[PDB]
């Protein structure tokens, strides 16, 4: 996967698909010059700028990234704005869709996504990638099936010897966080372990709330009296122990991804003996 950069005139903006303090993101077509051939993209829309140079190696880093589960960067085109040309996922995001299709959803469904977003965590923990922002508002569906990664920004490089991400001011999505980051800032691979276990909390509720209700500011207190999210109905209690695993205080505690994919894909090859749902 490499980098290519878009005209205007090669693409077309359709429909709002989201926005937020990053941008805007809509439905799209791109017709690369010359090919005759209607592509589907979703395309982001960022809100003092950046050289175009900063802008285009960033946008080479992210466009060499390329797995299954995780969104892919298609191009780039730099103008007043810049723009991200990206896969466009059919389904939306997982969150809304768990909740808009939960008295459909099996277990093998389930299981066999959180396998794909541990491979996709895996991956980019390879790429050196702390993500610092899983969520299942962030996965994206493909397909029933197929589910992908997506980034909004908030996304680090580890450089060779960086062991952490030590964040400075920007805001953060506290009942996602690991505790560590909560406190220190410090950012890490198993702190996006953390975020994936709240990430299967809410896919296992169907897309509840975490810490429904109670204050963002109250929530490192309560993690640091040992509280954590309630077993889910579904769940036995095999899966639910993974999810403790990755709310462990200590980080290396935690079981890295590599770890995840087997011991899910473990659960997915029986999956109605790991979560109980009705008529499945
Ligand atoms: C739960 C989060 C959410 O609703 N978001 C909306 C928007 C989506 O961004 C992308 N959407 C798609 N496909 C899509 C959306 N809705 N349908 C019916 C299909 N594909 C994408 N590929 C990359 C991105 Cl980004 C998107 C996000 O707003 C922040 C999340």
């Amino acid at each position: 996967a490499l980098l290519r950069i878009l005209k205007e005139t090669e693409f077309k903006k359709i429909k709002v698909l989201g926005s937020g303090a990053f941008g805007t993101v809509y439905k799209g077509l791109w017709i690369p010059e010359g090919e005759k051939v209607k592509i589907p993209v979703a395309i982001k829309e960022l809100r003092s700028p950046k050289a175009n140079k900063e802008i285009l190696d960033e946008a080479y880093v992210m466009a060499s990234v390329d797995n299954p589960h995780v969104c892919r960067l298609l191009g780039i085109c730099l103008t007043s704005t810049v723009q991200l040309i990206m896969q466009l996922m059919p389904f939306g995001c997982l969150l809304d869709y768990v909740r808009e299709h939960k008295d459909n959803i099996g277990s093998q469904y389930l299981l066999n996504w959180c396998v794909q977003i541990a491979k996709g965590m895996n991956y980019l923990e390879d790429r050196r990638l702390v993500h610092r922002d899983l969520a299942a508002r962030n996965v994206l569906v493909k397909t029933p099936q197929h589910v992908k990664i997506t980034d909004f920004g908030r996304a680090k490089l580890l450089g060779a010897e960086e062991k952490e991400y030590h964040a400075e001011g920007g805001k953060v999505p506290i009942k996602w966080m690991a505790l560590e980051s909560i406190l220190h800032r410090i950012y890490t691979h198993q702190s996006d372990v953390w975020s994936y276990g709240v990430t299967v909390w809410e896919l296992m509720t169907f897309g509840s709330k975490p810490y429904d209700g109670i204050p963002a500011s109250e929530i490192s207190s309560i993690l640091e009296k040992g509280e954590r999210l309630p077993q889910p109905p579904i769940c036995t209690i095999d899966v639910y122990m993974i999810m403790r695993k990755c709310w462990m205080i200590d980080a290396d505690s935690r079981p890295k991804f590599r770890e995840l994919i087997i011991e899910f894909s473990k659960m997915a090859r029986d999956p109605q003996r790991y979560l109980v749902i009705q008529g499945d």
